[PDB]
């Protein structure tokens, strides 16, 4: 049957979908420029755009 | 008749019949491939193909 799954091959699976997960947040984060507020419920804070 | 034989030969044939059935099976066993069982029934065993 096209809609579905073995039960045998669950571990499997899931450990490569754990590896697709892992895989593609090898990134690093990047600074950008920030902007004051003064929204009476963040008064003062820099923000990030 | 095409339907009648002798009862004093009966030996005789069934010593020819004996020889046929050797000389034939005078084989060797060849090994040929496997599979792994997806289904549950008989769980992970190796079957011949």
């Amino acid at each position: 049957s096209v809609r579905g799954a073995n039960p045998l091959m669950f571990r499997a699976n899931v450990l490569h979908m754990l590896l697709e997960f892992v895989l593609d947040n090898l990134y690093l984060n990047r600074h950008t420029g920030f902007s004051q507020d003064h929204t009476p419920f963040t008064e003062g804070a820099n923000l990030r755009s």
